[PDB]
């Protein structure tokens, strides 16, 4: 089979020779009991840079040893990219959400041998699910691999916005002190109302981490949590996302991108937010109407916006989120820390082994299979 | 009496006429039961900028109406400063740790009328306590006013350093993407070992906040926590700070600055740290040898250093921590968010009313009283002078 794997470039100064530390912390399983990936073997050492072109997700030996072809490229956008040229006869397409090879309807029609589109991370919205269902393409992703890594990134961003960290670091770096200039836009998080749109793997990890900060917790989801869990975390349930907005100081988005959530944050829904509210979005860029968010920071409606996800990716040089007022943006990296890479590289291999060996792909990993949504796809998406 | 109050300058664009939000969250007391400040009244609206020269900690009406002269200035350094000139006959000196009026042995000796040195914030190390003790000056601070504010800043800073937030933000703002450049130095915090030097009000607030991150928690302190707390947070106790360093991925310093802690992080103790360790210091700058920390980052012994505290304050323009590799520094702001200012501005007024009315100053606020360390000062400090090099 031909495996076409789209990865990001290596660091500008080359593939790293050394790393900052010698080992990675050890984790046994994910919260709730799902086990870490179970490939028969791995050809890398956890901690190495695996999502860049030279890392190849540690898959070359395994594939070539089994008679497959592995094509690795970072050139993915447009009609003349290596990705589009190589796609026509690829049997398996792999890309990461951080540097995604978008599988539009037009690209899936041209990919005449396509049988599996694998996401090396979580979030398969860069793949047209309906064309995959119509073409019988299996769509799978590495469920839970970086859900905790993103939760950490959310808490970090929330505190950063509220405490005015970014601008204050600039003053230090530039030779100032200027305490008043740093703190006239700075508050403590303590006792603020924080709401999450979805309480899935990421959303629930965020809520647990925020609990000791003594904030008031709110949530909404397609799937309401058991009352006993709501009681344990002191959560207030909201049946709709619009009912939640008005009472929150901070809103964090942790739902997938699908037809029901696309453009949920827009000029109309932004009017439901209190003046000086904060939005953190590490889920997907398209959950927000781009210009409406910028207009809300320019007008003082929002006191801050931070996230690591944008639309499209890579974001254009001039994307307005890069420079709008009080932004705490990063390029898409929360789910691609070196720790996380080791887990999804291992799960990408487990899924390929199953797939080539004719064994079932875990259900938790499936998004689309055999002409319909399946497993996590049925739980969390909509076509 | 004459009250000499040193505050930081107003914003470069003027004293704000508007704020980002309409209210502040309401809190009832501090963790463990301590009540918030109880001045008889407050002449400000919580949420306003109070620690700057035009904010005056909301004290002018109260003081002038009671017969006291309030001299407010940001000019605090050197012998030709307004502060130095006015100090000779001030009865009461007020300063905040973020823009500290150093009361060195020399200044205390010239301050013929000084009776009370009040810290509008927490941390009185900018005052020579031995000289205060010698001269019978009362030293008081607004205990607990920003311990939670600071514990939030520590968690923020631990995450930023580990996840390599700052350099990543620079890439986004400059027009880049460069995923590999951002994550070649980024890890998840989950399951790392995190240790705190001291488990007081900030330290313990820090430990409670890190627990759900699933990290292994370690600590050391002059005063051991109760077994149920240790049990509840699954803490590992270390008799010495030198026993704890070696097993930690991240070390956060949360003790006061005094002779026993001054320069605890230096070229020799840095050698006990694992390679790629992180240090967060929002306590005091002088707990660390300045150049030793910069060398450790340059050499790779340390994978990050972040804090908001420096020595002296303000830090010189060329202070090395401003530009060393992998730093997550800010000027001294954690304890002076708009939220914390309302609490210490209220607490400063409560101590003054007590002082002037001949009512007892809360024991929890006392550092030095009647010729000796007293209240919180006997609990958390050791006597000496930490103001050397303040100039
Ligand atoms: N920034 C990053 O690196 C990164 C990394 C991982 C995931 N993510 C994003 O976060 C999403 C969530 O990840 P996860 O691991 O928590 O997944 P998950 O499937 O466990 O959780 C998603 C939750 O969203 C809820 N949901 C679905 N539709 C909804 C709707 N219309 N309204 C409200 N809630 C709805 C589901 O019921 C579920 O509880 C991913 O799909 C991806 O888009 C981003
Ligand atoms: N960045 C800022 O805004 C800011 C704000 C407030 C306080 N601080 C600093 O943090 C310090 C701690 O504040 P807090 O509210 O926790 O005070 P606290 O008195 O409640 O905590 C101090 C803890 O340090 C412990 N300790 C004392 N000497 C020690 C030693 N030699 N070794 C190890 N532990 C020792 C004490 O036993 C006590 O548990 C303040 O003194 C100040 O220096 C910084």
């Amino acid at each position: 089979a031909k495996v076409l794997c789209v990865l990001y470039d290596d660091p500008v100064d080359g593939y790293p020779k050394t790393y900052a530390r010698d080992d990675l912390p050890k984790i046994d399983h994910y919260p709730g009991g799902q086990t870490l990936p179970t490939p028969k073997a791995i050809d890398f050492t956890p901690g190495q840079l695996l999502g860049s072109v030279s890392g190849e997700l540690g898959l070359r030996k395994y594939l070539e040893s089994n008679g497959h072809t592995l094509v690795v490229t970072s050139d993915k956008d447009g009609p003349d990219s290596v990705f589009e040229r190589e796609l026509v006869d690829a049997d398996v397409v792999i890309s990461q959400p951080f540097w995604p090879a978008y599988l539009t309807p037009e690209r899936i029609a041209k990919a005449k041998n396509l049988k599996l589109a694998l996401t090396a991370g979580i979030g398969s919205d860069h793949v047209d699910l309906q064309s995959a269902i119509d073409r019988n393409v299996t769509v799978a992703e590495v469920t839970y691999c970086n859900s905790i890594s993103v939760a950490e990134h959310v808490v970090m961003m929330i505190l950063s916005l509220v405490r005015n960290y970014l601008p204050s670091h600039e003053w230090a770096r530039k030779g100032g002190w200027n305490i008043a200039d740093c703190v006239s836009h700075a508050y403590d998080l303590e006792a603020m109302h924080v709401g999450t749109v979805a309480a899935g793997r990421i959303g629930l990890a965020v809520l647990r981490r925020l609990a000791p900060f003594d904030v008031h917790l709110h949530y909404t989801d397609r799937h309401r949590l058991p009352e006993s869990v709501e009681k344990e975390l002191n959560l207030t349930w909201h049946a709709t996302r619009e009912d939640m907005y008005p009472v929150c100081d901070v809103v964090t988005l942790n739902c997938p991108l699908h037809p029901e959530t696309e453009h949920m944050i827009n000029d109309e829904t932004l009017k439901l937010f209190k003046r000086g509210a904060y939005i953190v979005n590490t889920a997907r860029g398209k959950l927000c109407d781009r210009d409406a968010v910028a207009r809300a920071l320019e007008s003082g409606r929002l006191a801050g916006y931070a996230g690591d996800v944008w639309f499209p990716q890579p974001a254009p040089k001039d994307h307005p989120w890069r420079t709008m007022p009080y932004n705490g943006m990063t390029p898409h990296i929360s789910g691609t820390t070196l720790t996380a890479q080791a887990r999804y590289a291992a799960g990408t291999r487990e899924i390929l082994e199953c797939f080539f060996e004719g064994r079932p792909i875990r259900d938790e990993y499936l998004i689309v299979q055999g002409g319909a949504l399946a497993g996590t796809g049925a739980h969390s998406y909509s076509k």
